[PDB]
């Protein structure tokens, strides 16, 4: 179809830099055979991690072998940091973070706050607000200071278009003070707002709205999360049209929850192809999580995997493993080296010298 064209024109025009340096054998000047391997992708293919991480080795591995990127589904929320009021623990993400941080996997913070009563932990919701707004002093500032620079991005307050917990409270300048006080204790850390039913659903145009409001409120948001929660189908031409409402801030976009929910395997790789793809060829989004890809431990069931409860793909998994082969460099050439390759690091051979080709710039 067209969209596709155009997607694949759009990934090579933002997704590549041609790449040529070097080459000298002690002062030669024009022939030899040149290796160009990637080694890691600048773009974030990444993953919701749960527990299984921690005794499930099969899991284990093949998050390792499928995602460079992760994010904690539950072992950095408020109630499972804080189960009961005063009782911190946060032994699980510290344990998660070590397996990362050995795999060389960046870790998105997942999530200071969340807007929705519904998600907060429930000792909290029989407080007084001045005591609300003392435990969540200690919850940004404990937090906050034991994470630092542990997380490339923290989702700050997760959800605040489909909540009031807080800002019945205390009002939309508690949003601000959620932000800039995590910028202040953490700066490496990119903020982010993080929200549903935006590409998957029509509330792009109040986003937006939303975005611009936390920001003329002094709120440093740096980046926007779109969960991708969808239904049964995805949709590449609106996709690529709500995307190109959010772009219009500036602002860098991650497609952060991926998933869809078909019977038909076939179906839900065709969703998946969909989005990354779409969403691959955006130049304002940066990366995408799948929210789970595991048919034991997926939080929409099986109907959503990408692998069956055996550890044996399915089309879906497949194709998203198809979709990363496609995106990836790897080059023979003779030739004095030219090609276009995928932003990331590379091994260039005569595997000898690892190179780095980031996007800072646009020309080779
Ligand atoms: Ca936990
Ligand atoms: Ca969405």
């Amino acid at each position: 179809q067209s969209w596709r064209k155009e997607a694949n024109d759009r990934i090579l025009q933002h997704r590549q830099r041609e790449l040529v340096i070097n080459v000298i054998d002690k002062e030669k000047k024009p022939g030899i055979e040149v290796e160009i391997k990637q080694i890691r992708h600048e773009f974030a293919f990444g993953s919701a991690m749960n527990d299984q991480v921690l005794f499930n080795q099969t899991y284990a591995d093949f998050f390792v072998q499928h995602f460079n990127w992760a994010v904690f589904e539950n072992e950095a929320k408020w109630y499972a940091n804080e189960p009961e009021r005063g009782k911190i623990t946060y032994e699980k993400a510290d344990a998660m973070l070590n397996f990362a941080n050995r795999h060389q996997i960046p870790v998105r913070g997942h999530a200071l706050f969340w807007e929705v009563e519904d998600a907060n932990p429930n000792w909290l919701k029989s407080l007084p607000n001045h005591e609300v707004y003392e435990a969540m002093k200690r919850r940004l500032e404990h937090a906050g200071n034991h994470f630092k620079g542990k997380f490339r991005h923290w989702d700050v307050n997760n959800e605040m278009m489909h909540g009031s917990f807080f800002k019945d409270r205390f009002g939309k300048q508690i949003w601000k003070w959620m932000y800039e006080e995590t910028k202040k204790i953490d700066p490496q850390a990119l903020l982010f707002v993080n929200d549903y039913n935006v590409i998957s659903y029509g509330e792009h145009h109040a986003y937006k709205a939303h975005i611009n409001e936390l920001r003329q409120l002094g709120a440093p948001v740096e980046a926007i999360g779109v969960q991708g929660h969808f239904a049964d189908r995805v949709d590449p031409v609106v996709v690529k049209e709500r995307l190109d409402v959010l772009a219009e801030l500036g602002l860098p976009i991650w497609v952060t929850e991926y998933d869809s929910v078909h019977p038909d395997a076939n179906r839900r790789a065709d969703n998946l192809e969909a989005l990354y793809r779409v969403a691959f060829s955006h130049p304002a989004v940066k990366g995408v999580l799948m929210w789970g890809f595991w048919a034991g431990a997926h939080w929409r069931g099986e109907h959503a995997a990408i692998v069956n409860h055996d550890w044996s793909l399915n089309e879906a998994g497949r194709r998203y493993e198809k979709l990363l082969q496609e995106w990836t460099t790897q080059r023979v050439e003779k030739t004095q080296v030219t090609c276009p390759a995928f932003h990331g690091t590379y091994e260039v051979r005569i595997e000898s010298k690892m190179l780095q080709q980031q996007t800072i710039e646009l020309d080779s």
